[PDB]
């Protein structure tokens, strides 16, 4: 019998009010055939996640009493990475020792355990695994944990929508710092397309402009170099002399971040909004989409791979490649360890609360 | 010889400032082996000529002493019908009482006269050859005069991009009282496609309602009913009976009322944004990119059909053709007629003046 502890809650709304812990047992002594047992090592807070808790994300867990508490509750979290426990007796895909990661969204990975079918995990390699496969690397428990969800958000936008010509073409994103930022410039640097990353001043700029560079970024800005009229020029000439067309606009701030980057595109250009940081519309001038041709549409990584294993897979698989031989980095995350000590729920409400440092990972 | 007379401007500005007259002369005597010389029946002013005219529109006439000015200067007007008169000793294409409007944009049809090449014009059945067809109509000069703008800009937006099952599926339009939002209507119904169309709330509401649905509208919406959550439904009703789905938005207004359009299609949704007379850029919630899949495209009849004369063609024929059997309709005009009193481009800048009132159309 194992004593696990879940974050929960009855309603939706914020998670500062919501959550809770509730302990509940698992009888690793009797799994039906097709269980699994994992033990989770760590999860991130994403944005999504809390929206979902809020209320306000299309795309959540079914309320129910299987948690032991009188009223139907809800998990929490969408991403994770777990070690596998204990598999029962027709299990085959995975077995003790292995990491996995949700198969799907809404299993609830805000958590210390979780007993479920063996379908309902992925397996990655662990450590041990690369190792005796002679793979230069081995993914670390911040890169599994977060793997699902940012990494494959940022190739699938890059490569998915339009062809940029390796060499020539280039993508432009705002929120350029975000976990997903990072992602999508390494991946350029890795398929050679140039790019122009979007941040906010700070007093740091030179260091994060290295940093990001470093990552492949071909040039970084400041809003204000977005918003300038007198800027403006030097960008265009950046496109111009590479021989290549800005072609993708990548979105997750909305407002006029949204509206800068669109003006940069050549024409017949498409923005992909994937979020909405700033919590302001996606506005766009009239006159860019009469004559400049331009296109603006979404993103949802949850619904692209829903019901299309195999680009998930492929995806996966290619994340996990560049991990491997050490090609790809992560998008680094302030971990906060459970040890029992202070209720799980808290310290989730913490790496809510404290989205604004950076990407949060609560690890076991 | 001819005198003729040419409204042109040496500067952008606004028509009531930058345009002048310039009288000059045609020789119809000396015709090289492919020229044509026609004399204009009737030419409109769209927001187009004038956004042309103020220089914030990117497609325009080369400025030229072509005219006898002695500093370069440009004429105006993109469509209109004109009357051949004579041609060269090299022309077949044309015949002398031929109608024929410019085959290209920026041709200049803000005169009485025009000298050019057989190419130059696009023959279209006068109401001889319409007659001695069989054909129940022949066109009237207002219809020939705005028959390569506004038709085949709704013809266009509502077949070229998304395609809607007859008897079932709806678009939406703003701008609902607009020539291009008029034949939208009606080339929508004579498709068999459902549709609402959204308009200022006004005093004689009913009798502009009863107007568009005559035109072809399914149903007729005012702005408000747009803005309304608690109408949502009702709109959510009608599609749903249809059996049909919402799965294109035409836009020319921009501001709150591109999004209200916007919110009310189907997952999946196609919007064009073909105008923006709100002068608001198109806003649109990030949410609907990313949970509805929603796209925002644009739409420009002169950029789409400048190397493309087999879908000019091809549209064009089908609005002839609905015009000669009496199924269509002219979005009809307010006519001025020159008759040599006052200067031609005081006619125009009336025109331009009073467009509220709607279409404007100079005569000759
Ligand atoms: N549609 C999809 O499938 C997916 C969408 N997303 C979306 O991406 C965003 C989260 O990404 P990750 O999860 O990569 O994020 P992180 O929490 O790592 O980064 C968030 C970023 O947003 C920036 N930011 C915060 N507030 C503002 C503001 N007011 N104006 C401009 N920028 C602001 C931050 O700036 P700074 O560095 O200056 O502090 C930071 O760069 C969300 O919008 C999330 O919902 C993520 C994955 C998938
Ligand atoms: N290829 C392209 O991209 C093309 C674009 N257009 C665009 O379409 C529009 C012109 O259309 P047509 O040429 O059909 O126009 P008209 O001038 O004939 O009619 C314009 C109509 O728009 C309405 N209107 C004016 N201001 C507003 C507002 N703020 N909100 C809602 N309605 C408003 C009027 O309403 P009411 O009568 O009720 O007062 C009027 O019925 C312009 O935006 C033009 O540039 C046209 C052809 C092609």
């Amino acid at each position: 019998m194992i004593t696990a502890q879940a974050v929960l809650y009855t309603q939706h709304g914020e998670p500062k009010d919501v959550l809770f812990t509730q302990s509940f047992e698992i009888d690793d002594d009797n799994l039906a055939p097709n269980e699994v047992i994992v033990k989770t090592l760590g999860s991130p807070v994403n944005p999504s996640d809390i929206n979902q808790i809020q209320g306000v994300y299309p795309s959540k867990p079914a309320k129910t009493t299987g948690f032991g508490t009188t009223e139907p509750a809800a998990p929490c979290g969408n991403e994770g990475l777990f070690e596998v426990i204990k598999v029962g007796s027709n299990v085959s895909s995975l077995e003790a020792g292995d990491w996995v990661i949700p198969s799907h969204v809404n299993f609830g990975t805000w958590r210390t355990h979780a007993l479920g079918n063996d379908d309902d995990f992925i397996k990655l390699p662990n450590p041990a695994q690369s190792k005796a496969n002679g793979k230069p690397n081995g993914l670390t428990i911040n890169q599994g944990a977060t793997i699902s969800v940012n990494p494959l958000t940022a190739y699938l936008m890059l490569t998915h929508y339009v062809k940029l010509t390796p060499g020539k073409d280039w993508f432009i994103q705002n929120g350029g710092t975000s976990a997903v930022g990072k992602y999508a410039s390494q991946i350029g640097k890795l398929l050679n397309f140039n790019s122009i990353s979007v941040i906010r001043d700070r007093p740091n700029l030179d260091e994060v402009v290295a940093s990001l560079k470093e990552l492949g970024a071909t040039q970084v800005i400041t809003e204000d170099q977005n918003n300038s009229r007198e800027f403006g020029p030097t960008i265009k000439e950046w496109i111009k002399q590479s021989g290549g067309e800005a072609k993708l606009a990548l979105n997750c701030v909305g407002g006029k971040s949204s509206t800068g980057i669109a003006r940069k595109l050549n024409n017949n250009g498409l923005m992909l909004t994937y979020g909405g940081m700033s919590f302001q519309p996606v506005t766009i001038p009239t006159s860019l989409y009469i004559f400049k041709n331009f296109t603006s549409a979404g993103f949802w990584v949850t619904e692209l791979l829903k019901n299309n294993k195999e680009l998930k897979t492929s995806t996966l698989n290619q994340i996990i490649a560049w991990y491997e031989e050490g090609k790809l980095t992560d998008a680094k995350s302030i971990e906060t360890l459970y040890d029992g000590t202070k209720p799980l729920h808290e310290l989730y409400q913490d790496g809510v609360a404290n989205s604004k440092d950076g990407k949060q990972l609560i690890t076991y």
